[PDB]
């Protein structure tokens, strides 16, 4: 049939990217072929239909676009309940992170999501250190460097382990490195890569356990006015490709990808040293971590958010989930 209505899609990653390969490519067949051609998606990678990503949660919840994939902390401070899964070692896998955020978010982020039908709430894989020329096999190695972390947590986090963190806008990145500004920085192995990288960060280093250093949340946002819009034998179309089974889908399809970039830099297909920290160093980094969590519960309780039942159950459904998928 014809299209009744063409819901058009948009984020800021190229359509290279993983997730616009594996999940966006195969989401727009699902939906047009199930509503059978009743609805059309239009995928619009690269901001190809205009403004720069902090403007995308907004572009959908206003109906110029009626999709965006975005990071919630692109509007920093925005979701204040979203930031507990920043926090260090919170993470297990981008899969079942991801599902633990889209549980937590239904739970919990009625009111900050207000305006959107989430599709997807889910994280990205979790990042690692990279740097330049320091090898770091212990807590010490990192002392003075100079690190640009991707959020305010893992910034925190830094100067606790006396790292000197740096903010500034992603762009800058590369730059800062080849101009000495940074020693290194804190993302995942697909983001190192795609960002021109991987020979300016040559040294990286992952941790030991069932736990990783850090994610952010982010979401697959639908305009609630454009869901409301379609029609009732429409709607449930839309919501058989929606939920916590589909954040489980992309933070899969992330994890998949940094595990290629693990592999290339193990095998020597691309250059570079792959350091893992064992367990009992790695816990050294997780009583550090454990004083970044206690901060936020005293901070967000001062502002009247219940922080410590909210890290609790980050923390219960990361739980739930993770030994859901190892079984
Ligand atoms: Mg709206």
């Amino acid at each position: 049939q014809e299209a009744e209505y063409t819901l058009r899609l948009h984020h800021f990653f190229p359509a290279s990217a993983p997730v616009h390969q594996e999940y966006f490519l195969p989401w727009k067949e699902a939906i047009e072929k199930e509503s059978d051609g009743r609805l059309a998606v239009e995928l619009y990678p690269s901001m190809q239909l205009g403004g720069t990503p902090p403007s995308l949660y907004d572009q959908a919840k206003d109906g110029q676009v009626d999709i965006i994939w975005t990071v919630l902390g692109y509007n920093s401070g925005r979701f204040p309940r979203a930031e507990v899964f920043d926090l260090p070692f919170l993470p297990t896998s981008g899969a079942a992170t991801s599902q633990a955020a889209h549980e937590y978010a239904m739970t919990h982020m009625q009111d900050e999501l207000e305006g959107v039908y989430p599709i997807a709430v889910h994280t990205h894989s979790p990042g690692a250190l990279h740097t330049k020329e320091t090898r770091i096999e212990a807590l010490e190695d990192i002392e003075g460097l100079k690190m640009r972390g991707p959020s305010r947590l893992v910034n925190r986090y830094l100067a606790k382990l006396g790292a000197e963190p740096i903010g500034m806008p992603v762009a800058q990145a590369l730059e800062a490195l080849s101009r000495g500004v940074l020693d290194g920085t804190v993302i995942p192995f697909e983001a190192i890569t795609a960002m021109g990288l991987a020979d300016i960060t040559t040294e990286h280093t992952i941790f030991s356990g069932d736990r990783a250093l850090y994610t952010t949340m982010m979401i697959v946002a639908m305009d609630q006015d454009k869901y409301d819009a379609l029609p009732e034998d429409l709607q449930p179309i839309i919501d058989a490709h929606a939920g916590g089974r589909e954040a489980y889908r992309i933070g899969q399809i992330m994890d998949q990808a940094d595990h290629r970039q693990i592999l290339a830099i193990q095998s020597g297909e691309q250059p570079g040293t792959i350091t893992r920290l064992g367990s009992e160093e790695t816990a050294r980094w997780q009583a550090v971590g454990q004083e970044v969590v206690d901060e936020w519960i005293a901070e967000a309780e001062e502002k009247g958010l219940d922080g410590q039942m909210l890290y609790d159950d980050a923390t219960r459904l990361v739980e739930r989930y993770t030994r859901a998928a190892a079984l």
